[PDB]
């Protein structure tokens, strides 16, 4: 029996509208947008469902307050969170948002446990974690955007010095969804050529590659003093939908995403930024990177600041 | 030589954004987003540039304050307007709205005569009137966004009756946007099928057809009901874009919007919803819809009722 | 657990390679291309598979001569046809294609007897009749694809008259996929006009809708007479996609194709061209179009058509 | 003024109709069929138009055989050439489609100078050095496709050896169009490893390296072995509309193919398998990759061979 592919949107403010906008769109799956908040989810999902037949799809786009309606969903994808941008640092929904998470693993876990849930409530990669935890589902079906966001933005910044068209770009950015961040460099090409060539050829700097690295870690906040009102929304739900894509279509997609991290990467056994292999059954891989001396360094204070926000989660009031 | 196509979005609010979210998408053009309000457009063209890449889009998204940066303008697509959504009727925001129309149409003008222009901004038909008089721009090559999101309803809540693809629902809305808009019940068919032989089939009741014509007539209501922070959003976005679609394209496209009608529907020179042609030369045609007495009557009261706040607006302080 | 679409294609020749290549394309599904010629199969795969990276589709396209390789398929499309074009009619393949369909029927009914069949070969509504009696699949799951042809180019024409975008063409044909079809000029509209209207308006005359009802006929002579060495298989190849994804998204898709009519149109158990409307669990009902006196004759010797043709493969040596 | 993009395509064979049809499909441009082969280009024009209101394009598809009909075109893909497959070498059709491509030239030349012109006429590299002479086209409006095909199956045979998304492999072809071919391992990464950092992890060995990078150079006979009628067809139409895809886009596209290579890979003026930047210029750039010296070597062994079979078209009859 074929049935319709079907992704749940937990939380419908700014991010999770535009995954439903975006899924319908590309008629990957039905959306069911879940919230607390009375009204939002159905207003939006009755406007969407307008937008249709305008894109020629036929996905159902439906709004909620009832977690029974998530049951058989494919896909959760987690956007639920406090009120409030961030103002320094995504931690400072740490508290807030954990319990949050204790709520939806609840329902995620009596109405759709074998879904492959994917977390973008800061801060990512402790929310990962803590959710993983909370709910008791597999470890590989368990992830976190984050990386594919990170990277898009390194790539984007690189692609724009050169003039060339990003996806021709290959970059990766690994560890923690924050100032940790770990833009890795030494594995940048453009069209096949490293960053030592284009150095060499006089075509970019080490302090432009230095700026481009600095961008992409302060990225966040770059966006957010513009809007004012809020965080980034647009390329954050463009991000989960392409996560959600590799495990619906069974791509094996190379996917950089907070992943639990077991034999790679000189850990045994945290959520981090990592590049991965998604398919049908979730995360099926973790890839090696060859990371310099200076980025392994890096990456390590990435982790130490991942397990600090942890170790002060786990002595919440 | 070949060059670019270049979209000009004036007014980066809720609908504005979405524009330039599903015009970089899909690699239809590059986009401009104007606004007056310090941040907001460089925010979105940010966030929305990052999502490029996650797309395997080369469009380029920016965002200004400068009409200088709209030059060469292929089309300009204005959503400006002043803050809070209307309560009862579309028209309270009249004067305000005109202020701001002004602005615009001098800024196109001066930099980008030769655009095709597609209003957003309510109270839809009259503004559409006000910004050609006042732009100076041909009739065919000024154009306002309505039936398409008028007429997408009609065919979507059709096609939920049915229980089929809204897509292979054809249905027309006329007139005004506004209560006295006219969803045609005698252009209807599903699959070739008309109304009354679904009557006669017993697969559909008069009573339930005037449920639908009602349920078009208010559907921006439930809408606005249910997000309370303002109007519809989403599926306004999408229909700018499918009418940008057919001038840039050249499809000879069947619009459903606010033109200006010289010689048909009993109307001597007058912008209000009718179904055109559009291609490369904007508005290229309009069709005559074999109307019934009783829809003929309803598109008069639509016509008076356009033309009484069009009197209110010429007769200004 | 998430499992690919999967798509078995039963004959790789021109239309076969075809749907391979768009299904792959639109990573619609994984592909099996069957054929029982030695190497076609396989190398039509190999070079499709090399282009899959180039439209970015992880689709997995094989070719096989194996029956066992179309377990597990969601839809099967049959294509296989002894060689050779039909000179003056499409009956002329009846007794070599209805012998290849009874092989077919075997590997279906042993490998994936709840695939969703869509036929092609030729004499289609006979061969579609044929299968399904000697397949014993459900009436529901055995269709033939020709209706979305014929009324692609009935749409094609009429849009080509008008100088109009043909996806605004609302055109049926019914009946028998042969000389006996009916252009259901009836309910022919153009964003909602109906042919009587462009006729009183001036802009087509009667005898011109006789020509293009006349071309829709002799439609395939036309491609065929250019082409020498075949028959049309670009288009019918897209109708056949298009066909499958009705199944595989759950379009609820109105959808003329050869169906089991058996309380519509005056019919009481006959495979013919009607409306349908297709989702998961195939041809999920019937739409029956008004036709005029006129129309009901032309649909009664297109029956009769059917019916004869049928007879005589009943008697087959 | 908004102009439909228009790509003329000489020859209506097996490459030529493929690419009418993708182009169409995708509604990227106008296509014109030309063939001197007598209904060929019409036959597949008409069966092609067919298939548009399928895919919801616009595209206008027409054929002929006079010249004039591809004035105005953006884009001319030349595959015309003599009938009869190569047997163990590509230059086996050397003077023919020399011929060939005289009048091709001289039919541009006059209808279509501006145009920018991609050549898939075997044996590519030294066909489009002398379709550049006797045209006069500037060096960077004529280019070859290649390395785009070449380039494909080195990513798609890497991915089936990782179990990846090939979309996520990045490798380079280079040299010519034939055995002695370059994929430049050293180039190579899947999801930013590369090859060194995977044969250390025991992923994978110098001998399976050595084995893909043969696969590629012979990749060709494996599809004609399995085809017999011809040559391969679906990947090599795909590349060329992915060609057309960067110009028309202006897409700053990293685009391995032939092109006019005069300070870069320690050559003077010569006509080359290299990465190029593509945009609304033709070609507007060519990378240097960081070969090692075995590479370099093998490089020039390819320039040579090349040089080879051009030295032999200069001295002809
Ligand atoms: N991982 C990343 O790269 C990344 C990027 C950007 C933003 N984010 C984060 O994503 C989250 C969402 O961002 P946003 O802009 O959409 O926020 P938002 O405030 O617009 O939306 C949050 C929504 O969650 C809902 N909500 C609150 N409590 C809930 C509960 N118990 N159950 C269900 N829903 C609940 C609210 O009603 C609200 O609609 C934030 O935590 C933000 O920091 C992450
Ligand atoms: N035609 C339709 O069917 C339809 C449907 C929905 C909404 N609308 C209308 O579209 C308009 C926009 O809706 P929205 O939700 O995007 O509103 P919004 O308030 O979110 O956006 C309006 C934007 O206009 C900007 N603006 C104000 N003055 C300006 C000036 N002088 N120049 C340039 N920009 C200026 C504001 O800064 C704001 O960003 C409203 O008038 C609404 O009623 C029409
Ligand atoms: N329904 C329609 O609208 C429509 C339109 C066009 C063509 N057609 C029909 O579709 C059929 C295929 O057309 P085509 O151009 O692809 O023909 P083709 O000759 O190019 O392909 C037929 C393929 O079937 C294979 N074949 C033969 N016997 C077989 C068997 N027992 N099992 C499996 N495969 C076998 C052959 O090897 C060949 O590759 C023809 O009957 C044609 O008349 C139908
Ligand atoms: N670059 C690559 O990687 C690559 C890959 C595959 C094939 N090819 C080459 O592409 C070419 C075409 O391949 P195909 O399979 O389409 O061949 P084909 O024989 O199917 O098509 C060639 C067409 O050219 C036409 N033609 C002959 N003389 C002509 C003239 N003077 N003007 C215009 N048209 C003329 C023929 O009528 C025929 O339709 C071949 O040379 C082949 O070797 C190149």
């Amino acid at each position: 029996m074929i049935e319709r592919r079907k992704i749940a949107v937990i939380g419908s403010g700014q991010i999770g509208g535009n995954i439903a906008y975006i899924v319908g769109k590309d008629n990957l799956a039905d959306v069911v947008l879940f919230d607390i908040a009375e009204g939002i989810p159905q207003g939006k999902a009755l406007d969407i469902t307008h937008s249709m037949v305008m894109f020629g799809s036929t996905s159902k786009v439906i709004g909620t307050n009832d977690y029974a309606d998530i049951s058989g969903s494919d896909v959760v994808i987690i956007t639920a969170s406090i009120p409030g941008r961030p103002k320094d640092d995504r931690s400072e929904l740490l508290f807030g948002n954990a319990r949050i998470l204790d709520s939806v693993a609840e329902g995620v876990k009596k109405y759709c446990p074998n879904a492959f849930v994917i977390c973008i409530t800061n801060p990512l990669d402790v929310m990962v974690s803590h959710f993983q935890k909370v709910s008791g589902l597999p470890h590989n079906k368990v992830c976190g955007m984050a990386g594919v966001l990170d990277s898009s933005r390194f790539r984007t910044f690189i692609a724009q010095h050169f003039g060339v068209n990003a996806s021709d770009v290959s970059a990766n950015v690994i560890g923690g969804h924050g100032d940790g961040m770990v833009p890795a460099t030494s594995s940048v090409s453009v069209g096949g050529v490293p960053l030592s060539s284009f150095i060499k050829q006089g075509l970019i700097t080490q302090e432009q590659i230095d700026e481009i690295v600095c961008h992409t870690r302060i990225a966040w906040k770059e966006v957010a003093d513009n809007l004012k009102t809020g965080t980034a929304y647009f390329a954050p739900a463009a991000a989960a939908v392409k996560m959600a894509e590799a495990y619906l279509k069974d791509k094996k997609a190379v996917v950089p995403c907070s992943a639990f991290c077991s034999n790679h990467y000189g850990v045994k056994g945290i959520y981090m930024g990592v590049p991965t292999i998604i398919g049908k059954n979730g995360v099926e891989d973790i890839l090696e990177l060859d990371l310099t001396p200076l980025e392994q360094k890096l990456l390590g204070e990435s982790i130490n600041e991942v397990n600090t926000i942890s170790k002060v989660l786990d002595n919440a009031p």
